[PDB]
């Protein structure tokens, strides 16, 4: 439910990256706008010499990059938006390099990280609808 909210955010962001067909919530559309901006820059600043052949590789890649994104233990909405930006980067490299034909599997370990590492802060700072949306909405 709390997890299930973040899973929907992650699933929505995935469906937008893959350009897949109601409609996301305002919260989700606001997140997708800011996340895709960050994604464009992060993919720029980095990834080639690593082949994402498996969803277990993208999960392993995700933990490696995000444990470094939060090393100092400081968190803010900008860092949390970078989580979704990196999920989009891994989907793209997965779609290309998967030695295989998984939407659900990626949404899950993105939500697991957010829930298990930022859930308390997100709540204490307004949640998605009273903290993130209020800060990033037009």
């Amino acid at each position: 439910s709390e997890f299930g909210y973040i899973y929907r955010l992650a699933q929505d962001y995935l469906q937008s990256v893959l350009q897949i067909p109601s409609g996301p919530s305002k919260t989700s559309r606001v997140l997708q706008n800011v996340a895709f901006s960050v994604q464009k820059e992060v993919e720029k600043n980095l990834l080639d010499n690593v082949n994402v052949v498996s969803v277990d590789t993208a999960r392993t890649l995700f933990n490696q990059v995000m444990e470094k994104e939060f090393e100092d233990g400081i968190i803010n909405w900008g860092r949390i938006v970078t989580i979704f930006a990196f999920e989009g980067i891994l989907i793209k490299k997965l779609l290309r390099q998967q030695i295989a034909p998984t939407y659900k599997e990626i949404s899950y370990f993105v939500a697991e990280f957010i829930m298990n590492n930022t859930g308390e802060w997100i709540r204490q700072n307004g949640g998605w609808e009273n903290g993130f949306v209020k800060k990033f909405e037009p």
